[PDB]
RNA sequence: AUGAGGUGGCAAGAAAUGGGCUACAUUUUCUACCCCAGAAAAACGAUAGCCCUUAUGAAACUUAAGGGUCGAAGGUGGAUUUAGC
């Protein structure tokens, strides 16, 4: 195999071939949205070989030759359920990490808008809503992913946290994170001050920053959420979403933003629908326009030989007629190229 | 008047019994979806009780639907017994 770990050497001749991840790499770069089914393939496999794709592989071109001047450009992955665009965004987020950009990795904005039974009023704005547990995890996470860039920074502005706590103004942004990492009832807070400051820092050019986004389409669709009064909450009202909203706007520069569609998980959305416009919505697509969508697809034929034979290797096909050309045609033919399909076919054979 | 007509009224539970529904959950529950998800998990569990509204009606205390409230018995059940090629 192709067990490279250099993230300046695979390319459109690479296509095809496999881009492995450290275990540095994988505990650093990634302490979240890798997703599950990978997650435990690495666990089992003890390796993080990505298959490297086309998608990817423009992506990483587009970031290559773009200028941090340029306010920044909004990419979107997309493609049917299942394709790869979450790991395609990973493979460009450990590029752009080893690239010693500042990674901004939201690992699934479809958590945030579901599923949370701590939601508090914010006491910053009460016409707003704070998840603590949410907020305290990613703030986590964060710090565990951008360390190295997390004490160099120094806020820019003073920020209280209660009548006795704050925040002094050229403190570490190290600070700010610890305290919403520590002090779980204003971590929220802090997610939206860290993100305001990455936003002017990288107006700054202090650094080069790269939003990810998983599940975009979160962010202006329906939230599940229940008031006290057992009513509806909009997206907006949620603190962290309106944070994040205001981070994908393009009125800032230093960097680009790159996010990646998933109707996995979604609120209120068909099954089959992937389309950019469909899983946005029109307030969605209105404001992530202009953007460049990136189609992610199935595997090609030379592309599912590969992890047909990635997977012989590590001897995951332990039933005895995998190895023959029928069991690979009727695993082509059940999965039809579709990486997900493929995997979880593969999983019990 | 053992005929005819009008007004009003029963119909409850000590209790046993037959049948049915819902469950006693994790192959589950909630949500999206209608099958690649996220949560819940001592909660699961009433179509029961109480209150309110609405529908129908001349009339609802006695009907039905919905909402609020309550969260109980129950933790896969003896001999026996039903049905299915
Ligand atoms: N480049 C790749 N190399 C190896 N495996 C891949 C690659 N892309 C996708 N996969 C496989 O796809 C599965 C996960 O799919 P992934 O989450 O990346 O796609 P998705 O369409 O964005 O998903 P979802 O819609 O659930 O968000 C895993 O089983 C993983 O092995
Ligand atoms: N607790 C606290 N939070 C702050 C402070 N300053 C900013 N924040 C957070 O950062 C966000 C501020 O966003 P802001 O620039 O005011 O956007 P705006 O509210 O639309 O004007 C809020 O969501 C706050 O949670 C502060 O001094 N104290
Ligand atoms: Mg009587």
């Amino acid at each position: 195999r192709t067990n490279e770990n250099d993230p300046a050497k695979h390319g459109d001749q690479h296509e095809g071939q496999h881009y492995n991840i450290s275990p540095q790499d994988l505990e650093t770069v990634f302490p979240h949205g890798l997703p599950p089914r990978f997650v435990m393939q690495v666990k089992t496999f003890s390796e993080a070989c990505l298959m490297v794709r086309k998608p990817a592989l423009e992506l990483l071109h587009y970031l290559k030759n773009t200028s941090f001047a340029y306010p920044a450009i909004r990419y979107l992955l997309y493609g049917e359920k299942g394709t790869g665009k979450t790991l395609s965004l990973c493979h460009v987020i450990h590029f752009c990490a080893k690239q010693d950009w500042l990674i901004l990795h939201i690992p699934d904005a479809h958590l945030w808008v579901k599923n949370c039974r701590d939601l508090l009023q914010s006491s910053y704005n009460k016409q707003r809503f704070d998840q603590p547990l949410e907020a305290s995890t990613w703030l986590k996470n964060f710090k565990t992913t951008n360390e190295r860039f997390l004490n160099q920074i120094k806020v820019q502005e003073k920020y209280v946290w209660n009548k006795r706590e704050s925040t002094e103004k050229g403190s570490p942004l190290g600070e700010v994170v610890e305290q919403g990492i520590t002090r779980v009832r204003n971590a929220t807070d802090a997610v939206g001050i860290v993100l305001k400051e990455l936003k002017r820092q990288s107006s700054l050019g202090m650094f080069h920053l790269l939003v990810a986004v998983d599940g975009i389409n979160a962010l202006w669709g329906r939230t599940t959420l229940k008031r006290e009064d057992k009513s509806p909450i909009a997206p907006e009202e949620l603190a962290l979403v309106h944070n994040l909203r205001k981070m994908m706007k393009n009125d800032w520069h230093g960097g680009a933003i790159v996010s990646a569609l998933s109707q996995t998980g979604s609120l209120f959305k068909p099954r089959k629908a992937y389309l950019p416009q469909e899983l946005l919505g029109k307030e969605g697509f209105d404001a992530l326009d202009p953007f460049i969508p990136i189609l992610v697809s199935n595997y090609n034929p030379k592309e599912f030989e590969s992890c047909i034979q990635y997977y012989l290797e590590n001897n995951w096909l332990q039933h005895e007629k995998a190895p023959t050309e029928e069991g690979k045609k009727e695993l082509l033919f059940l999965s039809n190229a579709n990486p997900s399909l493929l995997e979880r076919h593969c999983a019990y054979l």
